């Protein structure tokens, strides 16, 4: 079948592709974004001081 979602176990929720969905904080404060670029669910960390 084709693989364009993204499963994320961190909440088990599935996003679309291209499809940008912000993930709760570890323990410090920064917010968890992680993004769809094709079905591997990419993702990075941006705090919220800027």
């Amino acid at each position: 079948s084709y693989q364009v979602i993204c499963r994320d176990e961190k909440t088990q929720m599935i996003y679309q592709q291209h499809q940008s969905w912000l993930r709760p904080v570890l323990r410090s404060n920064r917010v968890e974004y992680c993004w769809c670029n094709s079905g591997r669910a990419q993702c990075h960390s941006v705090p919220v001081k800027s």
